[PDB]
């Protein structure tokens, strides 16, 4: 399995090394054959003699142009004559490329900012994270001592917790008595112990949570403070720090630093991104949290070190449990994109497609356009973004079927050949004009993007076919993660067209897909009402709900299957409209806020929602019971229990802490009322101001009719 690629300079010559676990042992390959390059397009091949003598300077050693060959590539669907400029070392390119573009006879410069390490993977066709070998993993986290005002990492570390397969142990420094805790000498010996623990297992993945911005920076500052080489790279090197724009990143050479925070950030939307909230959002188990003030109160005194050590151990366990969950799906993404798991885990969705396009561009000899210059980069961000959802029909509806579009936006791209190269082509025999926006796209020749897109969907079906007829469940899990990965990549193409930093940027293509998306739904938002009964209630992009009014619960299903076979033969090729599921009593209030049922309970969704109890008492009556007023009639009967001071009050309690911080000033942490106590009347405001969202959000009669 290829883990990563980079280069070392040897005698001023670059040497690509391919870190790869082959069989059960780690291995380093070496390739001194490879050499960097970029392209130049010029007026006449006369000045190629003048441009070869363009020289720059790096480290007081003059930079030269090594060799040059003339190659032919198709750029914007038409072949071009560009020159492949070779050089000796990779860092020669940033020092001379602007001076070659500086030449008056050179028109433009191409493929000059691709990292040398990643360029090698593309041009050599080497796909990372391939094969059936298995990677050793170990998760570790550090818990330290904190004081305000003090600079970063001034205080020492208290215990390094590490979790591998076969258990989670904790190395420490003070004396705590637990079967999974190791004490030794000082803060220095515990590092050399942990550095010993790491190399003994020799893992391929060092799993961390927020390790790019906390753990490694903290470990490094104190290691140099105590004069110890932090040997973590399998070649004896120390973890390198990348700039990565705003925040920083850390890589361990020979291994894969898998920071969970960036990947958790991409796939989940949470109010706070703490390990405890992340652990239960992914697995459902609560996780106790020991704070920075409690951790700096136990060690300094020695009182109750039983919890400060056990919290770090659990931090290690869940970071391993999360990494073991999220890494297998992130490995197929790297094998799909063709970059290291390190590069892929910290990449935005748009840059994932960019890496994937550069790969396909090289195989198909497509010259890659350049990144935007800074003037046009600020010009692309001003672009108007417009997506609209028709307002949902209000009321209570039953016997509903939800119809869904099979990959609407990518299917629009392949059918109409939506691409920057086919855009406004000259002299073509057939065009497709987009609705309202009016862009033309040639159809005689397939575009670069739509050709690749069709090769992705027609590669996911061929994989979903193979998921069945495979017996090993872990093998079905491999194909399950890849097919689920192709869909995300394909759905990122429409967003890539609007991506500002994108190379294959085409705002004309993006507006067309939205217009075609709007045209195709509204065409089928009707066409079902005029010919098949069936008036629609809710309708977002790629999906709409519909039902026949006052029809049988089964007749709608039998009528829903008839319309599908009709428009599926009416729509173009890739446009497939599919059947998702059946629903009974359901209501819709403004776009994107809805709650329905199926046929056996279970609130299909909420998308909108003491009071935690009252709100669930409004939902079930509105859907399962389906009575009209009742829910309004019921909440009006909360004042009879709450404002009358006659409902069990010890639920008024807000068990959530960090009225605000005044009870802490009063207690110079559950509470209800500047009180704790309890066992004397409560407040006449919570009954309305805390149940208003339990009603007004869902109930849209008079909001004071419940008062």
């Amino acid at each position: 399995m290829i883990l990563d690629t980079d280069y070392i300079t040897e005698d001023g010559k670059p040497v690509i090394r391919i870190f790869k676990k082959e069989n059960g042992e780690f291995k380093i390959e070496y390739d001194r054959t490879f050499e960097p390059y970029f392209y130049a397009l010029l007026k006449d091949d006369s000045a190629i003699e003048e441009v070869k003598k363009i020289t720059a300077e790096r480290h007081g050693t003059v930079v030269t142009v090594k060799r040059v060959e003339k190659v032919q590539k198709k750029f914007l669907g038409r072949p071009v004559e560009v020159w492949k400029l070779y050089f000796t070392h990779p860092q020669d390119v940033p020092a001379i490329r602007d001076k070659i573009r500086e030449h008056p006879a050179v028109i433009d410069i191409y493929e000059y900012d691709i990292p040398f390490a990643k360029r090698y993977l593309i041009d050599k066709g080497l796909v990372p994270m391939e094969g059936d070998e298995e990677l050793k993993m170990l998760a570790f986290a550090i818990a330290t001592l904190y004081h305000e005002g003090e600079e970063f990492a001034e205080g020492p570390i208290l215990m390094i917790s590490y979790a591998d397969e076969e258990g989670a142990r904790v190395i420490t420094w003070k004396n705590v008595d637990l079967p999974y805790v190791d004490v030794v000498s000082t803060e220095r010996e515990m590092i050399k112990r942990f550095l010993r623990v790491v190399k003994e297992k020799d893992p391929d993945v060092l799993i961390t949570y927020n390790g790019d911005n906390f753990d490694f920076a903290y470990l490094k500052k104190r290691c140099e403070k105590l004069g110890i080489n932090f040997a973590l790279g399998r070649d004896g090197s120390e973890p390198k720090i990348q700039r990565m724009g705003d925040r920083f990143a850390v890589e361990v050479k020979g291994r894969i630093h898998f920071d969970l925070y960036p990947v958790i950030r991409r796939t989940i939307n949470l109010p706070t991104y703490t390990l405890e909230a992340v652990y239960e959002a992914v697995f459902g188990q609560p996780k106790e949290k020991v704070y920075a003030e409690e951790i700096t109160t136990a060690w300094e005194t020695g009182e109750n070190l039983e919890r400060v050590a056990r919290y770090s151990m659990e931090d290690a366990k869940v970071t391993y449990e999360l990494g073991k969950e999220f890494l297998p799906m992130e490995a197929q993404l790297s094998r799909l994109i063709g970059q290291s798991l390190w590069d892929v885990s910290r990449s935005s969705t748009g840059n994932l497609v960019e890496w994937f396009l550069l790969r396909k561009a090289y195989e198909r000899n497509e010259l890659a356009p350049n990144k935007p210059d800074e003037k046009e980069l600020a010009r692309r961000r001003q672009s108007y973004e417009g997506g609209y959802v028709k307002e949902p029909e209000r009321g209570l509806w039953e016997n509903i079927v939800y119809l869904d579009f099979r990959s609407l936006y990518p299917s629009i791209i392949i059918t109409h050949n939506v691409s920057p190269d086919t855009l406004n082509r000259e002299g073509c025999k057939e065009y497709d004009v987009a609705p309202q926006v009016g862009h033309r796209f040639c159809k005689d020749f397939p575009g670069f993007i739509p050709s690749l897109l069709g090769d992705l969907l027609e590669e996911r079906q061929k994989i979903k076919k193979k998921m069945k007829a495979t017996i090993d469940p872990i093998e079905r899990k491999l194909l399950d993660y890849r097919q689920r990965r192709i869909k995300i990549l394909a759905n990122s193409y429409y967003g890539y067209y609007g991506y500002a930093r994108a190379r294959w940027y085409c705002k004309e293509c993006a507006e067309s897909v939205t217009a075609w998306g709007r045209e195709y739904i509204t065409m089928t938002i009707k066409e079902i009402e005029e010919k098949y009964g069936f008036k629609v209630i809710y309708s977002d992009t790629d999906g709409f709900f519909a039902t026949i009014p006052g029809a049988d619960a089964e007749t709608v299903k039998k009528k829903a299957m008839e319309f599908l076979k009709y428009i599926n033969a009416k729509l173009p090729g890739a446009l497939e409209l599919e059947y998702e599921g059946f629903y009974k009593r359901g209501f819709f209030v403004t776009k994107k806020k809805y709650a329905v049922i199926d046929e056996e309970g279970k609130i299909t969704t909420r998308g909108l929602e003491i009071a935690k109890e009252t709100q669930a008492r409004v939902l079930e009556a509105l859907l399962k019971d389906g009575d009209v007023e009742k829910a309004v009639r019921i909440v009006k009967e909360v004042t009879e229990k709450l404002s009358k001071y006659e409902v069990p009050p010890e639920k008024l309690v807000i068990h959530i802490q960090i009225p605000h911080v005044a009870v802490a000033k009063r207690l110079a942490i559950s509470y209800i009322v500047r009180a704790i106590e309890f066992d004397k009347y409560d407040a006449e405001y919570y009954i309305e101001n805390q149940v208003l969202p339990a009603v007004e959000r869902i109930l849209r009669y008079r909001k004071e009719d419940l008062r």
